[PDB]
C-alpha cells in the first residue's frame, strides 16, 4: 500500500543532504547559532578528532540502501525529533545518525564502531533514546532513568532533592522519587505551634518544577514517577493524584504516584483485616527493611499504638477506584524486588524508575542511573532448515546480545553525568537494561498465538538467552577490567543467578553451570543486565510493536493496517471492502467476522481478547531471567472491582516485582 | 466609651494566668507536648538560667498596673498571635512578654533589661514583631527582613536561591528578592535547541514556595518582593503580577512586582522617548551599575543592536495600569538608593525588602539582614511650660532613641539566622533600622494639621534627633567594640553624613559637628540606623496610627471613633447621634459637616483629603536624616493616568528612595 510514501520522503531527504558522512560531521561540529553569534557545535571534540582520523574507512563504511529499511512513520519519528537539525533544516541521514551513536560508544575502537554500525543499521538493535539523541554529542547524556532517594525529612533535604531533580530534568531521562520518609499531615514539628502539611503539598512543588524544566527541547518526559508505601498516612491523596474532577490543591497532574507494596499489606487485604497507616516520625525505619524484619517491626508499632488503623479493603478500594479512572498508581512489590535483586549486599531498595521496569538501589548521595537498548527479537527468524517452515536463530541471538551489553557498558564510561550522586552510584556498581521489542510479530511471523503452548515456549527461550548471553559477556569484560566495586558479597558473588531466586531450574538452552564457574571465579562487570522497557518511541523507528506486549489493534495507526494480516487476507481472496471496513468498525478486532479463519483469529487476537491469566503467565515465565524487572502494561475489556482483584493477587502470587505498570481501559 | 472591654479581658487574662514571672519561666521552659511526647521548651537555655539566677530582682521588677495600657484592640492582638500559650491557653500575661523581650536582649545586664522593660512596658517604644515572638526563645530569629541575591543565571543559581527562600520562610521576617540577571524570554540556552522561557514561569515557583512554607505558625508573612530593573525584556508580564483576571499561568498572586528605577528611565519618560528592552545576557553588567555608569554603558548597548525598542510611555502607561488595580509595582530609585547609600563602599545596591524601607546591599553570598524597633511619637509629650500649652520633649526622645540603638545593636550578636548569608554579612556591617509611629497623634495632641507649617517643622526636627542620637549611640559602641568590619572607605568615615549627600545643611537643633568628628575618629558600629517601617501591627499593640502617615479615617475600626476627636466633640457639646452618623456615613471623613469648627476639620484631615505633594514634601523633608528608606504609601482619591504621573515625578525629582510604597485607592 502507501509504503510508497515511505521512499518518496527518504530520497526527498537524500536531496536536501549532503551524502558524505564525514561532511556532515564537519557541518554539525562548525555550526554556528546564527541569531546570536555563538558557537554551538552539535559533535563533541572527541568524536570529531576520530572522525576526521579515519574519514575514508568511515564514509565508504555506511550503506545508504539502509536508510529504505524505515516505515513512514518510523522514518518521521526520526525526521521529527531525532536527526540533528541545521538552523531548522534536517542535516542528518539515519545512517548518519546511527553512525554517530557507533561511535559516541565506541570511541577510538573503530571496529567495535563498524559492529555496532552494521548491526543497528541492518535493525538488529537499537539504544533507546537518550543515547540516539546524545551520544557523539558534547553534553552526552545517554542515560534513561535516575532512581532519586529523598534526602532527608527537612525543608533543607526537600530542597536539595528538587535542585537534583531540576538539575536532571534539564536532560534527557525520566526520575522515580521515593519519598517514604517525608512526614505526614499533622505531625509535629520542632520550633512551631505549625503542624505539618505533608505530602500533598509538597507533591506540587515537585509537580510545579517539573513544569518549569522543559526547554531540553522535549527530550525531558516533563513527568517524575514518585514512590510511597501503602503504610503512609498520606496515603489516600497521593494515589488520587491524577484524578480528573475534585479540589485543585490536591492534584498534581503532571505525576505519576506509584506504590511500594510490601506483601503484609496484600495478606492484610486478602484476610480482609486492619492496615495500619503511620507518619514516617512516629514509626521510623519501615522503609530501610523488608519481608520478616518488616513484618516484625510493622506488627510492634502496630500494637504499640503509634499509629492509625482502618481496614485493609478500605485503601484496596480506593486503589482500584484511582486505577479504573486514571490508570495509576502502578503496583511494583517491594519485597518481590528486594528478596531477588542482585544488588541486595547494598542495602534496602525504595523504589523503581518511571516505568517500573528498572530496580536498582538508591540513596540520599546515590541516585541510581541506567542505560537501556533493545533487541529486535523478529531479525533472529529464518526459514533456514531447508524447505517451508520458518525456525528461530538464537545463536544469531545469543551473539546478538553479548555486542548490546558491551555496548551498554561502554556508554558507562563515556556518559554525562547530570549530578555527581548518579556518577557516584553508576561507577560502583555500573548497571545496564536490555530490552527487546517486536514479541508479537515474532510470534505472528512464526505462526504462533500469543496464548499458544508454543509461544509460551519461545518467551521462555528468548529471554533465557539474552540472560545467560548478557552475563556472559558481562563475565568476559570482568576479566578485561575487574568485577564492578561492590560484586564481592553480592548473590552473583555466590553463585546465586536470578532463576535461583525464584527456586527455579532454568530452561536449560544454555550451559549456566560454565557460566556460574566462571562468575565465582571471575566477576561480572555489572551488578544488573536486564529490564525489559516499554520501547515506546524506538519500536516506532524500527516499526515493530512495543516491547513483549501484542498488539492493541490490528489496526495499527492515515491508518494502516497489521501487514502480516494484510498478507494473509489478501493471500485468502477474501480481503475486499467489507474487509477495510469491519475492522475499521471493530478497531483491529478481528474476531466475529464472518468469512475469516480460525487460525487468522488465533494469530491476530488483541491485547483485549487475550485472556490477563495468560499474560501474567509469560510474565512470570520471563520474569526468572530477568535481573530487575519489567514494564508490565494491564489491558481490561469490561473493567470491574473483582476483575482488577484477582488481578493483582495473581501476579502479587506468582512473585512478581511489577505487577502492575498502567492499567488501560474501555 | 467600651475602653471597658480592655479592662474586662485583661483581668480575665490575670485569673487564667500565673501572676510570678519566673514561675511562668519555668512552665513555658518545662514544656512538654502532650500529643507527642516531645519536650518542646519555648524559652532558651541561656534565658532560663539567667532567670533563676535573679528571680527576685526580675519578678519584683513588674508592674502588673501597666497591662492596663492597651486598648481592646491592642490587648486582643498581644492575646491571638504574641503572648506565648501552653497548650491553647495563653500562659504569658503582657509584662511577662515585655520582660522576656529584655532579657533576650540583654542577656547578663540586668541593668540594661531593666531599662529596656521600664521604657517598653509605659509604651516608650517596642521592638519589630520577630523580636516581640522570639527573644529569649530557642530559635531567636528576631530580625524583620532579608535582602536575597538571585545567585546565578542557570538553574543551579535559581535552586540554590530557591531553596534559601524557602530555609528563610521557616521563620519570622519578609524576603527581597531581586532578579535582574536571569534571562528574558526566548533567549538562548547552550546545549539545547530549547529556548529559555524567561521571568514568569521561574516567578511561578517561587510563589509556590512562598505558598508551601507556611508552619511558622503565621509568622512568615508568605509573600516575597521581588525587584526588577525596567529594561528588563520582560518587564511586562512581571508588572502585572498581581493582576486579577487574564491568564492564570501568567499571574504569580503571592509576590508582590517592585521597581528598581533607573533615573534614565524617568528622564525617558518626560522626554517621551525610546526604551531599551534586553536580556541580561545580551546585556551584561546593566544592574551592577548605576547613574553615569548606567547611562553609558545601556546608551551603548542600546545603540549596538543589543535589544528591543519601544516608547518609554508605553510601558510607564502600563505600570500606572497595574499600580491602580492592583497597588503594585512598588516604586524604589535605584540611582538615589545607591548614590546616598553609606553602604556604597560594599558595590551597587541591586533591592529593597518587602515594605520598600530597606536599602542594603545584598550579594550571592551575603544576604543582607536588618532588625527593627519603632519609637513612640506620642510619649514624649508634655505640658511642661508651666500652664495650658504642650511642648514636645526632644531631650527624652534622643535619650530614648539611644537605647533602642543600643539594643538593636545586641540582638545582631544574639540572633539566629536561618542561613549562613545572613550571618555572614550581618556581622560585617551591622545594619539597623530604627522607625516611629504615632506621628498623626503626635500632631493631633499637640493641635497642629497634618499640613501645616508647625507640622513640617516637627517632621524635620523629631527626624534629625533621632538620627543624631543613633549616630551618637553608635558611635559610643564602635568606641567599646571597634567599628564595623566595613566602615574604612565608608561616606561617613569621610564625614560624608545621609544629609550631606542631599546636599543639605542639617536643621541644626544638635551639635553635628562634634559627632562628626568624633566618627572620622572612632569610626560607628553600625553601617546604617534608621530606615521608618510601616509598623502594621506594632502600632495597633501600642495604639498608635502606623508610621508617620495621617489618619485613614476618624473611625478607627465594633468601630471605635477617634478618641482626640470624640473628645474635642464633647466639649463643645454638640457630640449626638447626627454626629455619629455623619462620620460613619462619610467613612470618617469630618468634612462638609454643618456645625463642626474649621479647627477641627483642619486638624482632623483623613490622608484623602490632603494633598500628595504636602505628603511627598514630608517624606523629602525628613529623608535627609533616614540612612536608608522609609515605606511611603500613597492615597489616591479619584485616582487619573494624569495625577498618579505627576506624583511619581514630583517625588522623583524631589530625590527620594522610595517614591511610591503601595498605592492606595477608591
Ligand atoms: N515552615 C514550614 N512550612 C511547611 N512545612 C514545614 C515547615 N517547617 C518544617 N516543615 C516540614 O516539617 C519537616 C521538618 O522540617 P525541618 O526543616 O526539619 O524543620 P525543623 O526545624 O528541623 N523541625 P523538626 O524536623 O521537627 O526538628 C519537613 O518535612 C518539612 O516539610
Ligand atoms: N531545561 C530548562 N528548562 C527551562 N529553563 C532552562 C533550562 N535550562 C536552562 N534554562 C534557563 O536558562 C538559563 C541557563 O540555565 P543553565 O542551568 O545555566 O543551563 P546551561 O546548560 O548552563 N546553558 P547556558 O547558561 O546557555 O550555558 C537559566 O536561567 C535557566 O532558567
Ligand atoms: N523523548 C524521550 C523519550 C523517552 N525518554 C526516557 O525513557 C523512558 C521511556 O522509555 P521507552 O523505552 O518507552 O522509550 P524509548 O527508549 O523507546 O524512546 C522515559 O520514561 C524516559 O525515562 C527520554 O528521556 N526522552
Ligand atoms: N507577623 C509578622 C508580621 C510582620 N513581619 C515582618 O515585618 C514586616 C512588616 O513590617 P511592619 O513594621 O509593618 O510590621 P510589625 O513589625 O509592626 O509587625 C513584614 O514584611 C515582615 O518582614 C513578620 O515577619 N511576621
Ligand atoms: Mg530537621
Ligand atoms: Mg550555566
Amino acid at each position: 500500500y502507501a509504503t510508497l510514501a515511505a521512499r518518496i520522503a527518504i530520497s526527498n531527504l537524500h536531496k536536501q543532504t549532503t551524502k558524505q558522512f564525514s561532511k556532515v560531521v564537519e557541518d554539525l561540529y562548525r555550526y554556528v547559532n546564527a541569531a546570536t553569534g555563538k558557537p554551538a557545535p552539535m559533535i563533541s571534540d572527541d568524536v570529531y578528532n576520530i572522525v576526521m582520523e579515519n574519514k575514508d574507512k568511515l564514509n565508504s563504511a555506511i550503506v545508504y540502501d539502509r536508510d529504505f529499511q524505515y516505515s513512514y512513520f518510523g522514518f518521521k519519528t526520526l525526521e521529527r525529533s531525532y536527526l540533528l537539525r541545521i538552523n531548522g533544516q534536517v542535516a542528518e541521514r539515519p545512517q548518519h545518525l546511527i553512525m554517530r551513536v557507533a561511535l559516541g560508544i565506541h570511541g577510538r575502537d573503530i571496529e567495535a564502531a563498524l559492529e555496532t554500525y552494521n548491526l543497528m543499521s541492518l535493525k538488529y538493535f537499537t539504544h533507546a533514546s537518550p543515547t540516539l539523541f546524545n551520544a557523539g554529542t558534547p553534553k552526552p547524556q545517554m542515560s534513561s532513568c535516575f532512581l532519586v532517594a529523598m534526602k532527608e525529612d527537612s525543608i533543607e533535604g526537600i530542597y536539595d532533592t528538587l535542585k537534583e531533580c531540576a538539575l536532571i530534568s534539564k536532560t534527557a531521562g525520566g526520575i522515580g522519587l521515593h519519598i517514604h520518609n517525608i512526614r505526614s499531615t499533622g505531625s509535629y514539628i520542632a520550633g512551631t505551634n505549625g503542624t505539618s502539611n505533608g505530602l500533598i503539598p509538597m507533591i506540587r512543588v515537585f509537580n510545579n518544577t517539573a513544569r518549569y524544566v522543559d526547554q531540553g527541547g522535549n527530550k525531558a518526559p516533563g513527568a517524575f514517577a514518585l514512590y510511597l508505601e501503602p503504610w503512609h498516612a498520606d496515603i489516600f491523596d497521593f494515589i488520587d493524584i491524577r484524578k480528573n474532577h475534585g479540589k485543585e490543591e490536591i492534584r498534581a497532574r503532571d505525576l505519576f504516584p506509584a506504590l511500594w507494596i510490601p506483601d503484609l499489606f496484600m495478606k492484610r487485604v486478602e484476610e480482609n483485616g486492619t492496615w495500619t497507616l503511620f507518619s514516617p516520625t512516629s514509626a521510623p525505619g519501615l522503609s530501610d527493611c523488608y519481608g520478616d524484619e518488616f513484618e516484625a517491626l510493622y506488627t510492634r508499632y502496630e500494637k504499640e499504638g503509634r499509629g492509625k488503623t482502618i481496614k485493609a479493603q478500605k485503601l484496596w478500594y480506593s486503589i482500584l477506584e484511582a486505577q479504573t479512572e486514571t490508570g495509576t498508581p502502578f503496583v511494583v512489590y517491594k519485597d518481590a524486588c528486594n528478596r531477588k535483586s542482585n544488588q541486595k549486599n547494598l542495602g534496602v531498595i525504595k523504589s523503581s524508575n518511571l516505568c517500573c521496569e528498572i530496580v536498582e538501589y538508591s540513596a540520599p548521595d546515590e541516585t541510581a542511573v541506567c542505560n537501556l537498548a533493545s533487541v529486535a527479537l523478529p531479525a533472529f527468524i529464518e526459514t533456514s532448515e531447508d524447505g517451508k517452515t520458518s525456525t528461530y536463530n538464537f545463536k544469531k541471538l545469543h551473539e546478538i546480545a553479548k555486542v548490546v551489553t558491551r555496548n551498554l557498558n561502554r556508554v558507562i564510561d563515556r556518559n554525562y553525568y547530570p549530578v555527581e550522586e548518579a556518577r557516584k552510584s553508576n561507577m560502583r556498581h555500573r548497571p545496564i537494561a536490555l530490552g527487546v521489542q517486536g514479541l508479537a510479530d515474532t510470534f505472528m511471523l512464526l505462526r504462533l498465538p500469543f496464548d499458544s503452548e508454543e509461544a509460551r515456549l519461545l518467551n521462555i527461550q528468548i529471554f533465557e538467552t539474552i540472560y545467560h548471553a548478557s552475563m556472559e559477556a558481562s563475565c568476559e569484560l570482568a576479566q578485561k577490567d575487574g568485577p564492578y566495586e561492590t560484586f564481592q558479597g553480592s548473590p552473583a558473588s555466590q553463585g546465586i543467578l536470578q532463576f535461583d531466586m525464584w527456586d527455579q531450574k532454568p530452561y536449560g538452552m544454555w550451559d549456566w553451570d560454565t557460566l556460574r564457574k566462571d562468575i565465582m571465579k571471575h566477576g561480572v562487570r555489572n551488578s544488573l543486565t536486564m529490564a525489559p522497557m516499554p520501547t515506546a518511541s524506538t519500536s516506532q523507528i524500527l516499526g515493530y510493536n512495543e516491547c513483549f506486549e501484542p498488539v492493541t489493534s490490528n489496526m495499527y495507526s492515515f491508518q494502516v493496517v497489521n501487514p502480516y494480516l494484510l498478507r494473509d487476507l489478501v493471500d485468502l481472496g477474501i480481503w475486499d471492502e467489507g474487509m477495510k471496513q469491519y475492522l475499521i468498525t471493530q478497531n483491529g478486532s478481528i474476531q466475529g467476522l464472518p468469512n475469516v479463519p480460525q487460525e487468522l483469529k488465533d494469530l491476530y487476537k488483541t491485547v483485549w481478547e487475550i485472556s490477563q491469566k495468560t499474560i501474567i503467565n509469560m510474565a512470570a515465565d520471563r520474569s526468572v531471567y530477568i535481573d530487575q524487572s519489567h514494564s508490565l502494561n494491564l489491558f481490561l475489556r469490561a473493567p470491574t472491582m473483582g476483575k482488577l482483584t484477582s488481578m493483582h493477587f495473581y501476579g502479587w502470587k506468582k512473585g512478581l516485582k511489577t505487577g502492575m505498570y498502567y492499567l488501560r481501559t474501555q
